[PDB]
């Protein structure tokens, strides 16, 4: 029993999508620097804040991909950071929130990108990868298989997207060379072609066109089941009120959301945005989710 309207329940939108559809094919909203929502100091915010609400709000609003940046501590734990700044959020904090969300909504899956954001603290008994694997990944909540991961196998679990080196355990999407500030194409789990638009520090106009260009490619290659498209709409801070991630998101989110609304495509990729909220219309994450209508 699956209807297109079930995509409108932002907490269970993946439910109507078939088990055999690769996550790569699905158009999924994601949040950039997901754990920066606790930053209070205006100076820290203008430079590194990318979200206003916590993880559950993000999830309840359709986001299923999270950009987690961590640092290994002397306590053999991983805490979230933005460069040298501790975000007052921990990795366990995110996983627990994800666990709760998945328990409440078992039809969904959570894709967690994990990147080492800052140098390890002195005193850790191991490495970033060995500590994450031993104290976190062992948890049954993490999918342990790879390949072109299908939705059915991911439901109720966290799917890892590695952005760190040294992994020694199978599961999720393998780490791959990720060039700096570019739109690039490469491969991951042997059979998945990946294209990423991550020009995080280009001028505003270059960024908008970059997002649209990669989305245009995605919309016209909608039947490529083993191709993964990740499109970051986020743009790094200029350090001022008129060029902070917030100011940029205020215009980019509605702009790109309108592109999808007008075009009404069957695929737009994994769209990772800053500031998921309901302040700007059309809502990007909603339009991204609605782009899965043809899969039902
Ligand atoms: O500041 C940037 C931005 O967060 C990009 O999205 C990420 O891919 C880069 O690694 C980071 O340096
Ligand atoms: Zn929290
Ligand atoms: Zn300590
Ligand atoms: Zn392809
Ligand atoms: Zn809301």
């Amino acid at each position: 029993a699956s209807s297109v309207n079930e995509l409108e329940n932002w907490s269970k939108w993946m439910q109507p999508i078939p088990d055999n559809i690769p996550l790569a094919r699905i158009s999924i909203p994601g949040t950039h620097d997901s754990g920066t929502f606790k930053l209070q100091n205006p100076i820290k915010q203008v430079w590194g804040m990318t979200q206003e609400y916590d993880f559950r709000y993000q999830m309840d609003h359709g986001a299923r991909i999270f950009d987690i940046r961590g640092r290994l501590t002397d306590d053999n734990t991983i805490v979230l950071h933005h460069g040298p700044l501790y975000l007052y959020v921990t990795l366990h904090e995110f996983i627990n929130e994800a666990k709760q969300f998945l328990k409440d909504n078992p039809s969904e899956t959570i894709i967690m990108s994990l990147k080492k954001e800052y140098e390890d603290m002195k005193g850790a008994e191991g490495s970033f990868s060995s500590t994450f694997e031993k104290n976190y990944f062992v948890d049954p909540i993490f999918l342990k298989t790879e390949g072109n991961i299908k939705l059915g196998d991911a439901r109720g679990k966290i799917v890892l997207l590695k952005r760190y080196s040294g992994s020694n355990e199978s599961g999720g999407y393998n780490n791959f060379y990720w060039p700096d500030n570019e739109t690039f194409t490469t491969t991951v789990n042997q059979n998945v072609n990946v294209t990423v638009q991550d020009k995080y520090k280009v001028n505003y106009d270059e960024k908008v066109k970059s997002i649209k260009d990669t989305m245009d490619e995605t919309m016209n290659n909608s039947e490529d089941l083993n191709h993964l498209y990740i499109n970051f709409t986020s743009l790094s801070s200029g350090g001022t009120a008129w060029n902070s991630p917030y100011s940029y998101a205020s215009s980019i989110n509605p702009e790109i959301a309108n592109d999808i609304k007008q075009k009404n495509p069957t695929r737009v990729g994994w769209v990772i945005q800053d500031y998921i909220n309901e302040k700007w219309s059309p809502l990007l994450y909603q339009e991204v989710i609605r782009a899965n209508k043809s899969l039902i």
